[PDB]
């Protein structure tokens, strides 16, 4: 069976109760060194991937499983998914 | 100034290695998903997702600041490309 | 200046009042031989492309130029654009 | 029984897989870049098939679309495809 393709980008971020010192350092550079009025800078991960699946709902289940099983730490991270 | 409101505009920046740059970290992750987790994912690429807020008179000026941040620091123009979206 | 990237899919189709004999033939095969209840089949073009530009309005302008200067024959075709 | 059978509209976006060379696409990208001066990259030219499918529900309609791809519309060796509702 030739299955349809579904492309995604997963946006993984630390939750709001986790400080992000790397993000803070970057932000300090932009503000103090580059003079840019930027705030609440957070450095997370963007995972692009695609999957062949029987339908869109199955594709999302695969995406969620990849997050649950490997990509996202449920205690410290949250994620959003978009279609490409 | 004069207690005038200054709006905040939130963005995400998706910074990815260009296609001619190898991504061995992504390859490792893809292989775990496929071979250890049994998930038929492919073309996996691992980049960076930077969320930030910008204080500015209007969204257009805020967008210019975001692009300046990428040029000046956030994106390596040789090995990375990037996409900005409003959050 | 390192400009942001904008990704698109262009869907080029014949206008509703242009006949599509290739579409009609494909539809005949799918219905008569393959037994599939398909109708109004239209064969058009899909062009995926990425543009660098200063903002989303300029990027759309680049897409419109690409259509008007090459990709779309205005006499017999129309297009839709979607973001990827 | 004169029972209503809904139509469901879909678009199939058919493209060559990434390991397949697309001289036509390459040509078009060169023309847009070099002849029209446009800042365009990674151009891929494929097929866009619009169709309507008469079926009891959308899920059954979608199954028919995939069957149409398998049986005729998509080359399994060199092409991939995405389906969306219109």
């Amino acid at each position: 069976h030739h299955l349809p393709l579904f492309k995604f980008a997963i946006d993984v971020q630390y939750r709001s109760n986790v400080r992000d010192p790397r993000g803070e350092t970057i932000e300090r550079v932009l503000r103090e060194e580059k003079g840019l009025p930027v705030k609440k800078l957070r450095l997370g991960k963007s995972i692009h991937l695609e999957v062949e699946a029987e339908n869109k709902e199955k594709a999302y289940e695969i995406v969620k499983k990849a997050c649950e099983e490997l990509l996202v730490n449920p205690v410290v991270e949250e994620y959003e998914v978009r279609e490409l």
